[PDB]
DNA sequence: TGTTTTTTATAAGA
DNA sequence: ATCTTATAAAAAAC
C-alpha cells in the first residue's frame, strides 16, 4: 500500500509540526489520520 | 481470493 | 478534557 505522503509531503510537514501547527489540522488539511502523523513524527522527535 | 505493505482507529498510559 | 504511543484490523496494491 502507498505511503500516506511522499518524502517531499515529510520535509513540508516536518517543517510546518516545528514551527508550532497542530497534528490535526494537518492530518485533516493532507487528508491523513492522525495516528499516520504520530507515527511518521513521533512526539518525542521534535 | 491471497500476500504483502502501510494506514488508521482505538484503547490505554508507574 | 487532552496528548502519546503501540497495536491489532483492514484497506489498498497488484
Amino acid at each position: 500500500r502507498p505511503r500516506a505522503i511522499n518524502k517531499h509531503e515529510q520535509e513540508q510537514i516536518s517543517r510546518l509540526l516545528e514551527k508550532g501547527h497542530p497534528r490535526q489540522q494537518l492530518a485533516i488539511i493532507f487528508g491523513i489520520g492522525v495516528s499516520t502523523l504520530y507515527r511518521y513524527f513521533p512526539a518525542s522527535s521534535i
